[PDB]
DNA sequence: AAAAAAAAAAGGCGCGTATATAAAAGTTTCAATGTATCTATAAACCTTTGATGTGTGTTTGTACAT
């Protein structure tokens, strides 16, 4: 649905003006919409250097709120996976604040203009 | 008293002191990367101990032979 095209305007965002990589941390947890944290670490197999600053872009724009995947372990103790329930509305209400912030830097910008007064 | 072996002793071989020329080969040293190994630490359990509704309990009032 528009979902798809929720989640098709994200990679091209993602995509647009955001690196290659952005769109893979997306694609992965976008499989499974309650995944573990590994999963993703583990298929890409990369370092956490290589993970944690793609990590801060999911929720620096609150695209993917990892959810604490909490499971039952076996052991009787903690268990959690960071299963990013993806807050598509949240996500681009800030994105469209964002997008009118820059033609902000554009719509005030208008006013910097083409014959001199100064 | 006589024979044999090592030291006393010096002068010099021959390139370290620069020393710059340039190519030719190679080393080591430095730093980013990767990994098992400490640790605390706060988040797992287990037990403890102070606060707690209440099952059982003292007065009221009872059908019921006695």
């Amino acid at each position: 649905p528009i979902d798809d095209i929720v989640k098709n305007l994200l990679k091209f965002v993602v995509r647009g003006f955001y690196g290659g990589s952005f769109v893979l941390v997306l694609d992965a947890i976008l499989f499974h919409s309650v995944l573990a944290e590994d999963d993703l670490k583990q298929l890409l197999s990369i370092n956490k250097t290589e993970l944690g600053p793609l990590i801060a872009r999911l929720r620096s724009d609150r695209l993917i709120s990892i959810h604490k995947q909490r499971e039952y372990p076996p052991n009787s103790k903690s268990v959690e996976r960071v299963y990013y329930y993806v807050k598509y509305p949240h996500a681009i209400d800030a994105i469209k604040w964002k997008v009118h912030q820059v033609v902000q830097r554009l719509k005030d910008d208008l006013d910097k203009n083409s014959e001199p007064n100064g």
